[PDB]
């Protein structure tokens, strides 16, 4: 039952919009980046609310939980397609938007997207399963917390411990769910980078061109900031 759903709400194909008809740049990559990033939040808000014990969490939480792990989702999801659509040879970010190392260093995101692709990598090395990598995905949504604590902590509590005995589920076993849980860590520094990142091209957007789509500015100024400033931090195994 539980593997059913996450396999039915799995968001489809989602394309960036890029120009790959013009010359690479490093406003039109970015620009794209951003404008993917939002399409690809649409469909992670509406995954997430479809998601088994989701309506539990209080409606604040609901909303902060998704905007903190917005990254990281992606991160996780986007080197599975990298895996699963050409052998981690380049980063798949969308049918429209794949990285070659050229435009991994063009877009001044180079060790970042080096990360990423070692990910990529992993997932083969690993042989992650269609249904592990889905469980675990569904668990990076709840791996990220304030230190002050969500509206209603305990539903939280409840919900990931769910997850995480689901996954137990999937791999049934000890090695496997080191493994599995080590990968898993390996997103959030990864995340942070791109946060802190794409933070400081925010705060010079003006001086390099970089169009920020409205949403994505309002959670990058309110939101990632709480989590580089050590407010709201993942939950690691390890
Ligand atoms: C530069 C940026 O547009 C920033 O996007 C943000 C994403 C989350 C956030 F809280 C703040 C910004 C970006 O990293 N976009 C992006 C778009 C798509 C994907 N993707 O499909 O996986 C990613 C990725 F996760 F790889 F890094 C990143």
């Amino acid at each position: 039952i539980f593997l059913n759903v996450l396999e039915a709400i799995e968001p489809g194909v989602v394309c960036a919009g890029h120009d790959n008809n013009q010359p690479d740049s490093f406003a039109a990559l970015l620009s794209s980046l951003n404008e993917l990033g939002e399409r690809q939040l649409v469909h992670v808000v509406k995954w997430a609310k479809a998601l088994p014990g989701f309506r539990n969490l209080h409606v604040d939480d609901q909303m902060a939980v998704i905007q903190y792990s917005w990254m990281g989702l992606m991160v996780f999801a986007m080197g599975w397609r990298s895996f699963t659509n050409v052998n981690s040879r380049m980063l798949y970010f969308a049918p429209d938007l794949v990285f070659n190392e050229y435009r991994m260093h063009k877009s001044r995101m180079y060790s970042q997207c080096v990360r990423m692709r070692h990910l990529s990598q992993e997932f083969g090395w690993l042989q992650i399963t269609p249904q592990e990598f889905l469980c675990m995905k569904a668990l990076l949504l709840f791996s990220i917390i304030p230190v002050d604590g969500l509206k209603n902590q305990k539903f939280f509590d409840e919900l990931r411990m769910n997850y995480i005995k689901e996954l137990d589920r999937i791999i049934a076993c000890s090695r496997r769910f080191y493994q599995l849980t080590k990968l898993l860590d390996s997103v959030q520094p990864i995340a942070r980078e791109l946060h802190q990142f794409t933070f400081d091209l925010l705060i010079k957007s003006h001086m390099v061109s970089v169009d920020f789509p409205e949403m994505m500015a309002e959670i990058i100024s309110v939101q990632v900031p709480k989590i580089l400033s050590g407010k709201v931090k993942p939950i690691y195994f390890h």
